[PDB]
């Protein structure tokens, strides 16, 4: 019945409240995981036969595919703490352009205006497990979700980076893009509002 | 020292006079400019006109010798008339509203943004957000607004609101402080950005 994609920005909470929702109106479902810079290539593919995609990643007027806000999460720009960047304060973007970034690469060569790197020096990873490995070991620098970083930066792991440009995290909007067929269902509806209003009060 | 700042006019006015309020608490002799957030930026980066700060919805990333940082957050909102096909009927995609007429801010260098270039292909320019909403009451196209420019309307039934679907509460829009290079080092301005910052979630 219900192939839905998962990004792997969508925090395991995110995922289980929607996950839940599911559950009561639907039987079968399938749950698929990619990187936010492979989640859109996916779906746009025929023979992939998606129906759902919760994701980060920002397009205008797709094929087959209506688009609404589900709701907010927050990403941080890390660095290992002895890192130059972190004994130095950082006003811009060109100041994190000097040095190396550790981006998520896509299957396509490609990214949208949100995920593109911002630096000159890139170097290109899978995931974000490999992403913030090099950047513990002192490598460059990344931006990943709070989940990801989460245990480090209390461990003194890593360090923020990204305070001073937005305290508390960078604001993310996680979309949800459908198939034209569930405008309709009443149980698609359900999913929508209590899907948010569940991130909501997370 | 002194201040010559700009404020675009998607900035609510409780948003603008908070952060009025602490740059003259911070620094004395503030002046204030108002534009069109289509044109808040392409007006900082004149010769002649020595603007330190700029607090605006516009984005840029890079291209320029002020840096960026996060102030706060305001709402916008999609608008019809009332009747207008748009309203008897579900919305759940830009298709929807690219086979209309949108109502658009227009900028006087000619180019646009990522975030305020039109989507539709059917578009028409205004100068203003006051010009955008008089074509928009009287039935000509959709538009898209600040909250405190359609408050009135909207409970009045003047106008209808077509994205509490794709985004309730409103599309949540960040405001960036674009700022001098010079005050990056002060004292003052780090100060002004924490009392603003949470003076602003105050709200
Ligand atoms: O790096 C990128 C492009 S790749 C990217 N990956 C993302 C993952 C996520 N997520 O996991 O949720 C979200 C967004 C992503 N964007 N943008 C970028 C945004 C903000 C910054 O903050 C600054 C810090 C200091 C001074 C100036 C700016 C720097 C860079
Ligand atoms: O039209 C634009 C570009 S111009 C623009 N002007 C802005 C003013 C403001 N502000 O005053 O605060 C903020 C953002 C602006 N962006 N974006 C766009 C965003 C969302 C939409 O919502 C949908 C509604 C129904 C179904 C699908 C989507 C539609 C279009």
């Amino acid at each position: 019945n219900l192939r839905v994609l998962l990004d792997t920005a969508i925090p395991p909470s995110f995922c289980d409240t929607v996950s839940s929702v599911l559950l009561d109106d639907f039987n079968m479902v399938s749950l698929i995981r990619t990187s936010p810079a492979d989640s859109l290539a996916t779906i746009k593919q025929d023979n992939a036969e998606i129906d759902i995609a919760i994701t980060i990643d920002e397009e205008l007027k797709i094929s087959r595919f209506n688009q609404c806000v589900l709701g907010y999460t927050k990403a941080f720009v890390v660095a290992h703490p002895q890192h130059p960047l972190c004994n130095a304060s950082l006003h811009s973007i060109a100041s994190l352009a000097n040095y190396r970034q550790i981006s998520l690469g896509s299957r396509s060569g490609q990214h949208s205006n949100l995920l593109r790197p911002v630096s000159d020096k890139v170097l290109f990873v899978e995931n974000f497990d490999d992403m913030l490995r090099l950047v513990e070991a002192g490598v460059g620098w990344g931006i990943a979700p709070h989940y990801f970083v989460e245990e480090r930066l209390r461990n003194g792991t890593l360090a923020v980076l990204s305070e001073l440009y937005e305290p508390g995290g960078i604001d993310t909007k996680v979309y949800c893009y459908y198939n034209t067929a569930l405008e309709s269902e009443r149980s698609f509806l359900r999913f929508l509002e209590s899907a948010r209003q569940r991130l909501r009060e997370l």
